[PDB]
């Protein structure tokens, strides 16, 4: 069973807009305490992780964990009907073969009931994510989009490197190259725009400038991105919730990869 | 004898962006009481009728009723020199070859005139509106727009179910579906917001989500369309004018149509 | 060698969008007083000139004319990093093969530094203005725009015909015509209004709508724009900095050229 209803559709819209993009298919699931997913793109490199708690929703009853997968762009296409502000009320019996996205006005004037068939996927969730990661940093999640849609007009890999006391982002291509880089700092005029970073060995990881731009999307979410990278794991970034999360595991370059 | 000229050239200007989209041409002809014209698009299911009173023009003479048929496009170029407020006028010998449309600003600088080489059409008027359709409602613009933007997301038809108090439109098509249902009400609070319907005879007419698309772009004209539907006949969508008023006849789907 | 910045970094980004789109690249160069560059469409009929005085730098300093070119869309990529405020400071040695752009926030956390591999051009710069042109007109630089937009819905061909106190801008096609004239007049009321116009001689030009609509992109960096025609000479369009300019040569048509 599920029902569980946001104040504000925007959320949800905010939410799936932040990697319907990236990936192809979702494969959602409910628990107690709360609605998490997972989508990995074909070209196999990214991981899309996401949490909405209880916290988040106005009425929320998942009696008995439902897993549903479901076509993103549809997804979206429903989601268009968002009206940001009246009722999203997502409703998915026992075992659906369709979840039922519904949306009332302020009043009763205006039923948008939609139902979407469901995908069926063989879900294969994977915990990838690891205990030390070997950097560790945060920053204003829009001055990182600046970075990653800059550098990524040089070129098709950003390489992401990190040594003490120093975090430096690098394109160089074809017609050229640039770097951004920057320190880390406090600001306590608002302490939410400092750039917090520990390095437990320093790291150099090259990335592909595509899934990074998709990455960014994410911002629309949160004020602050963070980054954790490791040498020998998927970088992960994320990005924080009212309540929950959203994360992206993309695979460091080997040459290939991005 | 054609001489007619508009205060503010962004009511022309807005009206013809109301149908031009879903004709090809239309064969416009000034009465002494007015301006008037009549589109049907190739696919023959869709007819523009529109009338612009002598109420809302500054000046207007058609000494002698001059019959001119144009391409819209053309027409919508000529028309994107706009000005919006600054004088359109409308100018057509009596057996014309081209309309002459002159703008000129609030003092003798510009004399921007331009003129249109007429097209040729062997003038076939339709009178197809009939006495009594079978329900009749109306309805905030707005509030149908997004109901027809919407289910044609998830449909290439919408379905337009008028049964006893009960106006519900359903989209339903191969990613899923969705139905807005609304009900009749007053709001003497800005009553053009209430929903009128008289229903002599419940309908349930399915149409082209396509053309319904086209029909909406009348919005930018009214703040209520209003829609009257007939088992037995092409449904005639309207939208009133400050003196005259833009309708869109649309036939119903047999299975094709739209 | 080379090292100047500009204090908002928009100035620049300003200037070569105003031809960044009518040549595919330019010859930059920097004398003791200044910058200045010219770049010709493989079209060649129009010639993009430059000047950007020592006026218009917080610092300059080329004690060794460095001539040096480039694509222009990648160095409008490597502008587009902006930041249209923040310090915007060209950098380019005695001989380079690529000029260094480098941006940095009002403190130290961003250095944006971006370096783009020059371009190879053997140098022919082009001294084609001369001392009189039949006609001089100057006008508002948008009055210009909308006229050269307008026209160039109805023709290819913009016509710009001078004659004893009357400009007419006159753009005859196929769906039809129309032409905006415009008559010498003052305005004290706000005098960067005011049409000034000077005739030695009757000029009657054809140019090229295509190429007329990209002279009008520089008019983004002015408040009003300077046409010079000759009979046996391209026109000279112009825009004013706040020291230096921005000139369009552009060849009157045969019947070709445009």
């Amino acid at each position: 069973m599920l029902e569980a209803k946001f104040e504000e559709a925007s959320l949800f819209k905010r939410i799936i807009d932040g990697f319907k993009d990236c990936v192809q298919l979702v494969n959602f699931q409910c628990k107690e305490d709360g609605i998490i997913a997972q989508a990995v793109d074909d070209s196999r490199v990214l991981l899309v992780s996401l949490e909405i708690g209880v916290e988040a929703f106005q009425e929320y009853r998942c009696d008995h964990p439902v897993t549903l997968g479901m076509d993103l762009t549809s997804l979206s296409k429903i989601l268009r009907c968002g009206n940001n502000t009246d009722t999203l009320t997502l409703i998915a019996d026992n075992t659906p073969d369709s979840i039922i996205l519904l949306f009332e006005d302020t009043k009763k004037d205006r039923i948008a009931e939609y139902s979407l068939k469901l995908m069926d996927i063989d879900a294969d969730f994977l915990k990838i994510e690891e205990l030390q990661y070997d950097s560790t940093l945060s920053l204003p999640s829009s001055e990182f989009s600046k970075i990653v849609r800059d550098l990524s007009q040089l070129s098709d890999s950003i390489n992401i490197m990190i040594t003490k006391e120093t975090i430096k982002f690098v394109a160089d291509g074809d017609i050229g190259s640039g770097s951004v880089i920057i320190k880390p700092f406090v600001d306590m005029e608002h302490p939410e725009t400092s750039i917090k970073l520990e390095m437990d060995q320093p790291v150099d990881l090259t990335f592909g400038a595509k899934y990074l731009l998709d990455i960014i999307k994410g911002s629309s979410l949160s004020d602050r991105v963070g980054i954790r990278l490791s040498s020998e794991a998927p970088a992960l970034f994320q990005f924080d919730l009212k309540s929950g999360f959203l994360q992206f595991f993309l695979a460091p370059k080997f040459n290939d990869e991005e």
